[PDB]
């Protein structure tokens, strides 16, 4: 009742926690060919860099889900998602939170990259228009916003509007269109994404 949810049953907050919790146990397996991949991209993080990397495109891969919206949708089978995507709205914020926390363009960039694309099945189109299309029922956050994103990554988006979401992703699907790397992005992305799930 009244809580930011990730599904009927279950909190964002605590199917957060859940998710980390299973991170801890596993990350030993996974963190040094992600340091690696992040590495084939010139990007130098240590591992305990990565760790916190990982762990924050954990707390914030639905993030999005905190939309008014998508938060209607799993509470009221009447009202119906119309295309909306949460991952856009995801990767928005995951974006502007790495980005203070490694002040690396690129490293923020991969990051919202795999967020917005943690849907696609692994081993993975991105127009301006498409972005509309999935961001048109975007009515904004929970009133809880900032309150949310405190208990989970422990500040404020306060320190760092629809529009604004749609101006970064489409900016975002083209500079991603665009690359040679295709084959590459698609192990690096295909690299971050497997711990996800
Ligand atoms: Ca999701
Ligand atoms: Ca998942």
């Amino acid at each position: 009742i009244m809580e930011v949810l990730a599904f009927k049953n279950q909190s964002l907050i605590d199917h957060v926690n859940d998710m980390v919790k299973y991170w801890e146990r596993i990350k030993y397996r996974y963190l040094k060919t992600i340091k690696r991949a992040l590495e084939a991209l010139n990007i130098k993080l240590d591992i305990e860099k990565v760790d916190e990397f990982m762990k924050i495109l954990i707390k914030l891969h639905d993030i999005g889900k905190a939309s008014k919206i998508y938060q209607r949708a799993i509470i009221n089978d009447q009202e119906k998602l119309m295309g909306f995507r949460h991952e856009l709205v995801s990767a928005y914020y995951t974006y502007h939170i790495l980005l203070k926390k490694f002040g690396d363009k690129n490293l923020a960039f991969i990051g919202a990259l795999t967020v917005m694309l943690h849907h696609e099945p692994i081993i993975m189109e991105l127009t301006a228009e498409v972005v509309l299309d999935k961001l048109k029922k975007f009515d904004g956050m929970i009133e809880d916003f900032e309150d949310l994103i405190k208990k989970l990554i422990g500040y404020s988006i306060g320190d760092i509007n629809k529009d604004d979401i749609i101006r970064f992703v489409i900016e975002m699907s083209v500079r991603a269109r665009h690359t040679p790397n295709s084959e590459k992005l698609r192990f690096i992305v295909g690299t971050l994404l497997l711990p996800l799930v």
